[PDB]
Order: structure tokens, then sequence, then C-alpha cells
């Protein structure tokens, strides 16, 4: 009776087939026909998987060779002129937009901007519009949503096409360089007819419903934008188009409820995983006949769903609007979860019992739907209940030492021993750095020997002492190089690290890792996030050995290098049974031990980077957001406040000055008015010349005092350019030292 629904399925393939074939295509190893054949294979496999699982509402158009939002831009002719000048077929225009284009003498067409999709770890290609943009359907390039619907239909699988809706599509885009005064939303009248035509075509092909995504409804929207949903949907809905299910996820639509209370659409979908508390209010506005899709299986995390609790949420929706009008759904697309738990070859059976990946989530929505339908699934419910009980009663989750340590967090634990003014004095006495001190921010070009030796070491073919000796040689090389250039504060190059999250996660209690838990991050770049399964602590030193060796071969101060607690949290799959805050503070305490060990070992300049802070900002202004900024900065300060005044804490940023200031780092490298009343120091970041450098500093000298300025590159190119560049930077910095 009650139907089940999936908002989208990850398209990468259980064996990363999509990556392999698209990268072969781009490198010229595979033909476009081979590319298209593999896409067809993947789509068919994924449709039949969903059909076999018993899912009622199965998506189409969720597939992509690169990005769904980019697919729409191609479909609607939101294609900037510069991409159209190379005689490229539409699929190659698509790829040109997504990943740029190089050509012989000399073309260097840059890809469109990559943008985080809300607070997920996915990135979309920014829709880019000009005054001259002529929205239209390009039939010769084929009409993807229509072709894919027909494709699935021919396999005996009826699907629901998924398209990003017109308000979100425009609102999430930006004005192109030539049209700086253009407001994207202003283009609504031009794009609606094109949506209308596409929907007509989908109807004619046999599509009876369409999932139309309007996730901007979970954002703070100006009143003027809110009015556009009525405008848009009155224009789209009619007898000649499929029924529309207006779909939201990742947040709370309540602030925008009036915007959608009088729409002619056939139904809505809401995310009751992220915001179950919005159920009553959103249900209350449903018109006669409109349906409510209850998102109760998480599309962004990997924990087995509690069937009893999820069913109860669905039952509340039923109580409000009727069993005939409720659908059991994934909370969002499954794009953000790995493909298949069954591919894992190493996880203990106890832990695996706690997880569900995309393939398993198909079974979950089906069982939940059957349960609320009155069908006997007592066996599935008992087994699920057993697994939930098992995880709950585990010990790998609960560490008494960690819990006790959490109670010790207080203001003093989150505060340096003295304010920056007093610290600076001790730091000057210890380091006596010159004005305009020079440093770098990250890694260097690693040799191929490093990868080969790492591989041999992992197989025992070389001994730890051999590998360690190769690592140190790489460190020695990097260090000597910097000394010759005359940099003031050095780094070791991190040759021993493969990733800035897993390198730490592997050395922390409370984490689990997958062999195949891949999730698409952007284009063909995938990530395999660590999973936080329980209370986190750090048994022993994680980075000290290599930093100590690096410092032992130079008299210049050597930077220790760490990733901060919030970034480790944001780039992992978090626990769902304890708050993000608590996990971050546990991480802060674990990292505090590492900072302390580095200091104790003589590494007294330490860089701790938090590149994921902005990405985890709660989607709306308010209590959740301000609390987040507070505990994110608190967790950083917990990691970094155990040190002496003479010990120097750095942090790099690629932002809200107020939050930066809240970290109280001694030095922060960034890529300024508010920083005028701020003591702590700042490092301001094609081949640059000494004079080209001299101009930049002179300008900034008009604002910030010379006494607060470090000199470094923008962020972490080849060896010849890295040499001259750095040599140019330092020679330049020295030139400003002469004037003092
Ligand atoms: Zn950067």
């Amino acid at each position: 009776m009650v139907q089940s629904s999936v908002l989208g399925f990850p398209r990468i393939g259980g064996q990363r087939e999509l990556k392999k074939i698209t990268e072969a295509y781009w490198s010229g190893k595979a033909t476009v026909e081979e590319l298209l054949a593999k896409g067809k294979e993947l789509r068919e496999h994924n449709w039949k998987l969903q059909q076999k699982a018993g899912v009622d509402i199965i998506p189409s158009n969720d597939f992509s060779y690169y990005d769904q939002v980019l697919d729409l831009s191609l479909l609607f002719n939101a294609i900037p002129e510069r991409y159209t000048k190379f005689d490229l077929a539409p699929i190659d225009v698509l790829f040109a937009m997504g990943r740029g284009l190089q050509a012989a003498a000399a073309v260097d067409v840059t890809a469109l901007e990559m943008v985080k999709w809300f607070d997920s770890n996915y990135h979309y290609v920014r829709p880019t519009f000009s005054h001259s943009t002529e929205f239209k359907l390009n039939t010769a390039a084929g009409i993807k949503p229509v072709d894919e619907f027909n494709e699935a239909k021919a396999l005996g699988v009826q699907t629901r096409p998924v398209i990003l809706g017109p308000v979100s599509y425009l609102y999430l885009g930006k004005a192109d360089k030539d049209s700086l005064d253009l407001e994207p939303i202003s283009l609504l009248p031009k794009i609606l007819p094109v949506y209308k035509e596409l929907l007509q075509k989908l109807k004619e092909a046999g599509a009876e419903q369409v999932q139309i995504d309007e996730p901007v409804l979970v954002l703070d929207l100006p009143e003027a934008v809110q009015s556009k949903f009525k405008e848009a949907y009155d224009a789209l809905v009619g007898a000649d188009v499929p029924e529309l299910i207006l779909t939201t996820y990742f947040g709370d639509v309540r602030p925008n409820l009036k915007a959608i209370e009088n729409l002619p659409v056939a139904g809505f979908h809401f995310d009751f995983v992220r915001v179950p508390e919005q159920l009553d209010e959103v249900a209350s506005i449903l018109k006669d006949g409109q349906t409510l899709s209850a998102g109760v299986v998480d599309g962004r995390n990997i924990w087995k769903t509690d069937f009893a609790k999820a069913s109860a949420v669905v039952q509340k929706a039923i109580e409000k609007v009727g069993k005939d009008k409720v659908v059991v759904a994934t909370s969002s697309s499954l794009l953000h979860t790995p493909v298949d738990l069954e591919s894992e070859t190493k996880l203990d059976a106890v832990i695996k019992d706690w997880f569900s990946f995309a393939t398993q989530k198909l079974d979950e929505v089906v069982v939940i739907a059957k349960n609320v339908s009155g069908e006997d699934v007592s066996k599935q419910l008992e087994a699920n209940a057993a697994s939930i009980k098992a995880r709950s009663e585990s010990s790998i989750t609960n560490d008494p030492k960690v819990q006790e340590r959490l109670t010790t967090i207080n203001e003093a634990l989150a505060t340096r021993k003295a304010a920056f003014p007093e610290r600076l004095t001790e730091q000057k006495a210890k380091y006596n750095l010159p004005l305009f001190p020079t440093t770098t921010i990250g890694s260097f070009p690693q040799t191929k020997d490093i990868r080969i030796n790492r591989n041999k070491f992992a197989k025992g073919q070389i001994t730890a002492e051999e590998y360690e000796a190769f690592i140190n040689k790489e460190i020695e090389t990097v260090v000597r190089f910097q000394e010759e250039i005359g940099l003031d504060v050095l780094v070791h190059g991190e040759p021993e690290r493969n990733d800035m999250v897993q390198y730490f996660g592997e050395q922390l209690n409370g984490f689990a890792f997958t062999t195949n838990g891949w999730v698409q991050s952007y284009g063909s770049r995938y990530v395999r996030p660590p999973i936080i399964v329980g209370d986190v602590s750090r048994p022993k030193a994680m980075t000290v050995k290599e930093s100590v060796y690096a410092q032992s071969i130079t008299s210049k101060p050597m930077k220790g290098m760490l990733t901060g607690p919030v970034t480790i949290l944001r780039w992992s799959f978090p626990r769902d049974d304890v708050s993000g805050k608590i996990q971050a503070l546990q991480l802060g305490l674990a990292l505090r031990d590492e900072v302390n060990d580095l200091e104790g070992a003589g590494i007294t300049v330490i860089q701790v980077d938090e590149p994921a802070i902005r990405e985890g900002l709660p989607l709306r202004a308010g209590k959740e957001r301000s609390d987040y900024l507070n505990w994110a900065a608190q967790s950083f300060r917990v990691a970094t406040s155990g040190v002496e005044n003479s010990t120097q804490i750095h942090s790099h940023f690629c932002l809200d000055p107020n939050h930066i200031k809240a970290l109280d780092a001694d030095v922060v490298s960034i890529e300024i008015q508010e920083f005028s009343e701020y003591p702590n120091h700042i490092g301001l970041g094609r081949i640059p010349s000494k004079q080209e450098f001299v101009s930049r500093i002179e300008e900034i000298l008009k604002v910030y005092p010379a006494s607060k300025f470090w000199v470094n590159p923008d962020c972490g190119r080849g060896w010849p350019e890295v040499k001259e560049s750095l040599t140019n930077m330092v020679e330049a910095a020295k030139e400003f030292r002469a004037k003092y």
C-alpha cells in the first residue's frame, strides 16, 4: 500500500567503473562509444538493482558522467561562449566546462567554478549566466532525461525523472565575468518556458511523475526570492506535463513555508533525518490530494537505519495526512553514500552489522514501507532491532577514560597561558625572526621513488628501517632545498603522508576504515572517508618522529604539521548517536596530546589547519550556526592551548575574521580592515618576480603594520618554478628588510 522511493543512486560503480572509463576517455584510451556503452551498463545495473530490491519509485536522470548540475546547464544552453569555439561535440563541451581545455599554440580554457553542494561533501559545477544567455533545449545533443527515461522503460523499469528545479538552479548559479550586474534569479521568465518544454517531452515519453529538486528552500531566502516558487510552479503545472514532486533535503523548510503553501504541485518531499521536527508544520500545509514523501533513510551517512524509529516517523506523517498520501523515502539522494557494503573484505562482522551503504538502503526503505503498510515483516524488524541493540550495548563505542576527560574541558583548557602581546615577546626572545619572515604552507613535489618504496614497504619487501631511511632522504632533500633559498621557517614536506585525514584516523582509536567505501567528491575524484564508530583517543605520537628528524638536520625552526579536529570530523562519516560537537571535542583532546608531544620533542612551531570549517557551517543563521562557530573554535583551542608562550601556533586558510580571531593562533596565513585592531600576525600569500613581489607588499604596508606581516605563497607546480618563485619571494622579502 505505502510506496517506497529512492531520490538518486550513486553512479560511480561498485568497482569505480565510472572513474576508470571517464579517465580512459579523457586520456584518449577509450572511444566515446566505449564511454557511452559503459554509462548504459551502469544505469541498467543500478535500475535493475533497485527494481530487484522492490523499490516503487526509482529515479532516472540521477546518473552523470561528471555532475548533474552541469548536465542541466548543457541541457538548457547555459554554455558560456568561450567553450563553443573548439568544434567540440556536446559531450566534449560538457567536459570542457567541467574540467577545462588545453590546446596547442596557446589555449588554456579554465573549468567553471567548483562549489560545495550545501553542507554535503559533494561539489557541483556552478551554473554561469550572462546577459546574452539564450536558454533553450539542444535536441541534437540528445535530451538526457528523456533518453534515460526511455532507456529504463525499454528495460521494463518505470522511473521518475529527477531535475533540479528552476528557482534553485538559477539561485545556485552566478553572473559570468561580462555581466557583473546580473542577478541570476532575474532570469526566471527566460528559463521557465524551457523547463515547460522539457516536462512536455518527458510526459509524451511516458513519464507520469517528476522529482523536481528545490533544496534552496532549506536556506535563508530573501522574501523576494520566496515569491518565485508560486510564479514558477503555476507556470509549469498543467495537463500536458507530468505530476511534480517538489523535493527538499538537508534542512528545515519551515521559515519558507508560506512560499510553498499555495502551489499546484502534486506533492512534496522533506528531510526528516536532518529535521524530523518539521513534520507537523509541513504536513499541515498539504492540500487535498498532494502527497508527502517522508525522508527517513539517511542519504549522507552509513549507519543501519533503526526500523522501529524510522517507521514511527512515517506513522506520524500517516496520522496527519492519510496512508494513501505518504511515501517512504531516502532523506536525500544516495549519491552521498558508498555503493555496496558487501564489497568490504576486511571489516569485522560485528562492525559491518552496524552499517548500510547505498545498496542496503534500498532494502531499508522497502521494509519500512511494508511495515507501515501492515505487512508482516516481523523477521526483518527483529533482526534490525537485534543489530541496533548490539551496537548500543557495544564497548568499542564507550571509553570511560575519554568520557572522564571530556568533563575536564573548561575555559582554561581552551585558552593560551597568555594573550598574544605577552606571547609575542617570548617568541621574539626565542626565535629572533627578522622582519618579513618567510615560510611555506604545505607540501612539495614528491619523487616516484616514494610511491614505489611505500608500495614495497606495505608488502614487507623493504624493512621499516629501509623505508624510514628513504623517507628521511626525501625530508633531507626538501630541508636542504629550503635552506639554500633562505626561507626562515621550514617544513619537512610530509613525504610520509598520503592524506590529511586518514593519516591521523589510522592512528586514532574509535575509527573504522573501508576497502571500497568510495563516494563521489567532484567529477572523477572520489573519497573513501574514515568512519568514526566510537569514542576517539590517540594512543601514541602520530607525527613526531618525522618532524624530529627534520628539525635535527637544521638550526632553522621546523614547523610541525597537523589537521584540526573539525576537519577530521567533517571529512569522516560521523557517529549518529552522539553530537558533532562531542566528537569534535574528543578529537581536540586527542590532538592536544599530539601538539604537546611535538612541543616536548622540541618542535615548538606547529601548524594546525582546518580547511573544512566553512563547509560545515549550518545552512541557516541562528542558534545552530552560532553554536557551531563556538564549538569549532573551542575544539581547535582545546588542541592548541597546552603549549608554552614561546611555542608558536600557525593556521592556514583558503572566511569570517571574527571566527579566525577566535582561534587565537599566533600566525595565520590567508589568501584586512577588521584585522587592524588585531595583534596576532598574518601571512599574506605567472612566475612572480622580485619587483612583482615588491609591489604587493608595499600596498599592504599602507594598511597593516610591517611588524605583523609574514611572507608566504598562497597555498601548498614543478621544481624549476618552485625554486625561482620561492627564491624570488625571499629575495623580495629581504629587500623590505633593508629598509629597516
Ligand atoms: Zn590555501
